[PDB]
């Protein structure tokens, strides 16, 4: 009859049940939440929340003074809206500017009564009942219809009907529906006592002979609704399907507040018809079930006539009001949330306060039974009815049915809006993860869920590992402008890239593409006589094997660093990690120029293959020494005498390069002054006069290439400054670059001045990052496996506010969404002064 | 896009406009209803109702003590519901047990605030906002959905959207929609002052440079809605057609309470699309238009962008808030009711408080104009938009368009629930009838409307006449178990039935059927030698003509009374007037027996034709004298001596009958005692020994007939008691009936004892009714025309609570429904003690 509506999420704050797991534990244990009026606060009994005065104002950007003048019901529905959306796995910011509708039942204003028993401008919006719905719309930036409905004690279930209808019209594409009722003012206690409806025993004796009125309850709840069609298509978890809902009024009843059997019968008949569902197919009804002498028998008689008649098994029935009291305005949504929990647990739970049937309720003639124990529930799909009736005669009935090998290294992402909240979130995720429930879930699905189904708030941590116990232990511990700098020779290492290649197919595919082009060039003109092998085997071979020794010949070293840096750049791209600026030390400037678009892969491969091969053919005798001394000292010392400055790496760190003997003369000068000096492990004197013989040959190679203007800004370590388009686009630039000093420190200075806050080194360790602090610094790949060093670095960019695409880390896993705990609110007291 | 929705009715209680005619007079005059806070009661200004404390509790069956504890807003919406249904021409009792839905916008509880600043059980329902809707449902016994919506200052127009959607789903078949806002508590004045939104001048300067906030207004209104399809089919007056409506929320606005241009634009675009209506086709927009500096320009900018852009003529706009203030919760329904009045008057009316455009509102660039004078409005059908916006961001827009020779003697039926209310109702109907408006209406249409489109309350009058001036003068004067007794010989009169026959085709058709059968019998065996004429010509001929003299020959007299009585019985049947008991004097017992089903028309015609003919053939010499004396005296006097008792008409009224000389001997006996005696004008001594010669002949006629058991109870004036089935079903009964005394007084006694409260005489005057009081008595046809005497008698049965079908009086008139005044409430003060 009507398009079905999926529930894809829910939330609740009920007496002794501060979420849906807790609610199940109260109901499954057959426990009462009814108690005596707490300290802080038939009417000396009720179902109470623990606190009604506390709220995380800070989380919603609400000032303590706005928060103090704000109805606690508005505060509670902001929290439940956030929790319901998290429970559905929706990141709330993606609903900004969308058609999300908010439909809330609320029939009581106790906070406003307290305030009216020093008038400021927060009171107007703090005390107006319409803002219970509209403040949600504002906070989420939702454009759907946003309204409060008042039918008294059917309000929250009428709100669900209106939400369902808005979805079936296409007016809303998603809706929050339910209600709230907080019993804060003594005035509302009296007026209900003086009407006479309260049980002097403080129990709803639902369908039972003691039936003598109701006991009050407070709290709230919401469901998240979509069309079943839209929810399937979007892959949401379906908790339940609303097949139909109906609203009517009693009309001409004996008094204003006497219920009508005829109206209730007419309601049930109509709604079960549109739902297309017979009485035998219905497995359970959540009653209005308040335990009043007039009301209990009329509700029983109507259900018997419509749903008991068609049957051969008694219809089980029950009321959560026997557990939590009568939530009045929010009574219906409590009832629906119990039916949805029953549907997904595929269990029924006790109705309390029952032992002897009401004499006026002939259960056998009606073919009904009060559910008195927990029990499995099976096909008579499962179907449940929920009734909610208002004292002015507006009745609602809902018919709801049951719903119709990944990375080796696993990141668990966690965040919150304060340090204390992040410690809590970690604690809570630890505890859940360790739980029966948590242990059901794959650690890959948990990861995926943390990455894709949660907000990345301001305070972030990433924990990583191979299994649950490691991830959990790292959570328990927690509880208690990007500048890419590409590495140069000296940063190569045996096995470089092998672990990344094993872990990450994006790396492995980019790497085999680069190595494929380079293999052809090294094959044509090898820098080892005979060699027509694989560059990948040279790079990945174990330390001290023959292949591995080839890695230190500059003819292989320069291509190896190029392939490693490009593959890593591309892996980072697939995770949304990309630079604002690039720069490289010596051969790393070719990778920089490549990823900035100056050179095609083919031309960059040709350039680095020749750069290496033409340098390897130079004769023995070349040396380089790092000296602790300023450029000005080393150049003053050399001017007073084959040798020159290969690099200016810091205000007191220079490399001198040339004929071994002349280099050793300058070394013992600085050493003699008591400065640190280090002989570099190099086959040749890079960036020195000894390069002079290969410049004309190299110059002929670079004149065969194409240079385009960079698409990313590039800093030149030749000029020590930002490169003009025209700088990097002349063959001559790249000949000068071989020969003259690498102005690495001035480069780092120039990038700072252009607003780089974080420097990340792209290459196989941390040489260029020691250098940079020495002038945020993270080394992309530093004792630990490459995937661990990489995730730790990307973890640090994320914790500093970089938008890492954690979802793409999980690409190619059959991801199952998993139900994680909701946000760890950090609640303070916010209350009127008198 | 959406099924269109007809408005078939409306009502309003607004500042200085206590209904829709008054509202038009305020708006058309370009007058302000804004004033200073009255005596009894920027915040020393507002639009106020005259009284908020008065209500007709009595009319709704509400006790003064329930009424005192009841929110005036609930009281006001009961009155507006009754007035809206009367305005639509619906008799509310016909909506009992139907699908009527009630959707009310209400965002304020001032009465409850007064009460909370001696706790009784009327307070619970008196102070709960949900009963604003539900109490209507209860009072009308309606089963449709019944709810209050709270979106703050858009509530009443959202209520209309929800009502439209319930009608398009088929959930409601008719709906009441609108809202209410009463400004009763000082507390709500302060909280709005302290938010800062109030104009310190007390005016909404809508779209004007002084724009400095709003002034408060109070009141309420309702529309009556149906699908346009259902309303056409039912022949309702259509006031307006709702083509589409839409609701959205501002979403992420600068603050909670800042309106959104983008959201307003999106709303308009969407709603005009579904309405299938271009910007050039729209003729006017009723703005939210509150006269706030932030709000005025955003509303102007959004309307310009969506509706001003498409145009080449400026869009006129205005706000009733410039007349009556800001009704907050009920602001929208006021706005819609202004647009509907514009649509049906086909006029636009001034927006007040305008002279200089707001500098932030570029009217020319936007292509809008503030309506500043009354003026005709023509095709650019007419189409108007209505906007209503809530401070929490929920916006509503409605697109509404313009709608797509009888009885000679006229009854005006009028009723009310008290004598004072009936005097008022008559006064008000007089005044309206005399008005330009009233004078538009046919006096036949007014009659028809009073009969078919109003409740027949407990205190009834009928005024009748030939034209407006006579009917009106009779209203101004007003302002300051049925037992049918059929007449016998002596009640005939020249022209009997001629006026009824001229006035009432049901009489004329029943009469020509009876006369047709009798003409054949009198033709076969005439009681005047030669006669083969028409019985109708004998009865209708002028006094003292030859035909008229035939009417007094018992051979014609007995058939004439039979035809007149049967035709009149059938005319009364067609007006729903029918007996519980029948009885007749002598020949009237044959009509009684006929309409009770004992005899077919053919058999009753044969019986009365022969009864008359066989008696007319008896010789001259017979006499009858009515004597003032008991049966016991006359029988004691006759026993001590040709003559007998023809009738016992009362405890001291007997007729003696027989040989003229013996009758005259008994006459002068009673006269001699000083008793009244009257010689009857009779050809024969009826019910005497002189009948003895025709008994065997008559006995042969009655033995040819068929007698069935009566379907109505019949009293026999032979036995003076209820007849057994078997009594009237023997030929012998009807021979005895000719011969023995008519026990008329004992008959009247027997009918009293069976619970007859009203005796109506069926025949051409009042003989049997003098007799009956002498033992309620109305003569159906007594100086005045037969139709006037008949309507006066039927008027009296109606005033005593008989359900006369006045609608059928008007059968065969092209009836146009006419808009009559609504119920004259008689209001008393009902208020809290402190
Ligand atoms: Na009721
Ligand atoms: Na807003």
């Amino acid at each position: 009859s009507d398009e079905p509506i999926a529930v894809i999420g829910l939330s609740c704050r009920l007496p002794k049940a501060s979420g849906p797991q807790e609610l199940w534990q109260l109901l499954d244990d057959g426990a009462s939440a009814v108690t005596r009026v707490p300290a802080d606060r038939g009417a000396r009994w009720g179902g109470f929340l623990d606190r009604v005065d506390t709220f995380d104002a800070g989380f919603f950007g609400i000032s303590p003074r706005e928060a103090a003048a704000m109805d606690p019901q508005q505060r509670l529905v902001l929290e439940l809206s956030w929790e319901a959306l998290e429970g559905a796995g929706l990141v709330p910011a993606t609903l900004r500017d969308t058609g999300l509708g908010v439909f809330v039942g609320a029939a009581r204003d106790d906070y406003a009564t307290l305030y009216r028993r020093a008038v400021d401008h927060h009171a107007m919006t703090g005390l107006h009942r319409s803002l219970i719905a509209n403040r949600i719309s504002y906070a989420l930036g939702a454009h759907g219809p946003s309204m409060v409905v008042d039918t008294g004690q059917s309000s929250s279930l009428v709100a669900v009907h209106l939400a369902c209808e808005s979805l079936r019209r296409g007016e809303s594409d998603i809706a929050l529906a339910g209600g709230v009722n907080l019993n804060i003012a003594a005035e509302s206690a009296r007026e209900t006592a003086a009407f006479g409806g309260l049980s002097p025993d403080g129990q709803c004796f639902t369908f039972d002979a003691r039936a003598n009125g109701f006991v009050r309850g407070e709290g709230g709840g919401l469901v998240v609704l979509k069309t079943l069609r839209r929810a399937l298509a979007d892959g949401d978890l379906v908790h339940g399907v609303i097949l139909a809902s109906a609203v009517n009024n009693d009309g001409p009843s004996d008094t204003l507040t006497t219920p009508s059997r005829r109206a209730q019968e007419s309601l049930l008949t109509r709604v079960y018809r549109r739902a297309g569902v017979t009485p035998t197919e219905v497995g359970y009804v959540e009653l209005h079930g308040t335990g009043t002498k007039v009301g209990d028998p009329i509700e029983a008689a109507a259900l018997g006539a419509v749903l008991g008649t068609g049957r051969d098994t008694p219809l089980p029935v029950g009321s959560i009001k026997t557990n939590i009291g009568h939530l009045e305005g929010a009574a219906g949504i409590a009832g629906l949330i119990k039916a949805l929990l029953q549907l997904r647990r595929r269990r029924l739970v006790p109705s309390l306060n029952f032992s002897t049937p009401n004499p006026d309720i002939p259960l056998d003639a009606l073919n009904l039974r009060v559910q008195q124990e927990s029990a499995p529930w099976a096909t008579p799909t499962l179907v449940a009815g929920v009734s909610s009736f208002g004292m002015g005669g507006t009745n609602c009935h809902v018919v709801v049915s049951a719903a119709p090998s990944g990375p080796a290294l696993l990141p668990w992402v966690v965040s919150a809006r304060s340090p204390q909240a992040l410690r809590d979130q970690a604690g809570r995720l630890a505890a859940w993860a360790d739980s029966p429930a948590g242990r059901e879930a794959s650690p890959v699905d948990i990861g995926w869920s943390l990455a894709t189904s949660r907000t990345h708030f301001e305070y972030r941590a990433v924990v990583s590992g191979s299994d649950r116990d490691e991830l959990v232990a790292s959570l328990r511990a927690l509880a208690s402008r990007l500048g890419f700098l590409f590495s140069g020779q000296g940063s190569q290492r045996a096995g470089m890239g092998r672990e990344l290649y094993g872990a990450f197919p994006v790396f492995a595919e980019a790497f085999d593409e680069v190595c494929g082009v380079l293999d052809a060039l090294l094959g044509a003109l090898p820098p080892s006589e005979g060699w027509a092998g694989s560059l990948r085997e040279v790079m990945f071979a174990a330390e001290g094997t023959p292949d591995s020794e080839l890695l230190d010949r500059t003819g292989f070293t320069q291509p190896a660093l190029f392939a490693f840096e490009v593959a890593l750049f591309r892996l980072l791209e697939s995770w949304g990690v990309r630079p604002d600026f690039v720069a490289g030390h010596s051969v790393g400037e070719i990778a920089a120029a490549h990823v900035a678009g100056v050179l095609s892969l083919a031309d960059a491969c040709r350039l680095v293959a020749a750069r290496g091969r033409l340098m390897q053919a130079l004769p023995a005798g070349g040396a380089m020494v790092a000296v602790e001394a300023s450029e000005e000292e080393v150049a003053a010392h050399l001017a007073g005498e084959e040798v020159g400055i290969a690099a200016v790496n810091g205000p007191r760190s220079v490399v001198v390069s040339g004929a071994e003997d002349a280099v050793e003369e300058v070394a013992e000068h600085f050493a003699g002054l008591g400065r640190r000096t280090r002989r570099l492990r190099v086959s040749h004197a890079f960036h020195s006069p000894l390069m002079d013989p290969m410049l004309e040959d190299f110059g002929r190679v670079v004149r065969g290439l194409t240079f385009d203007a960079p698409r990313l800004p590039v800093v030149s370590n030749l000029t020590g400054a930002l490169a003009s388009a025209d700088e990097l686009c002349t063959p001559e630039y790249w000949v000068r670059h071989v020969r003259e000093a690498v102005r690495f420190a001035d480069g780092v200075g120039w990038l700072a001045g252009l607003g780089v806050s974080t420097f990340v080194e792209i290459g196989p360790g941390g040489v260029l990052s020691a250098l940079t602090q020495e002038c945020g610094v993270v080394a992309a790949v530093r004792r630990r496996a490459e995937p661990v060093a990489l995730l730790s670095a990307v973890g640090e960019l994320f914790a500093d506010g970089y938008p890492v695409d954690w979802t793409a880390y999980f690409a190619g896993w059959p991801a199952a969404r998993v139900e994680l705990p909701t946000y760890a609110f950090q609640r303070s007291r916010h209350w009127l002064e008198n």
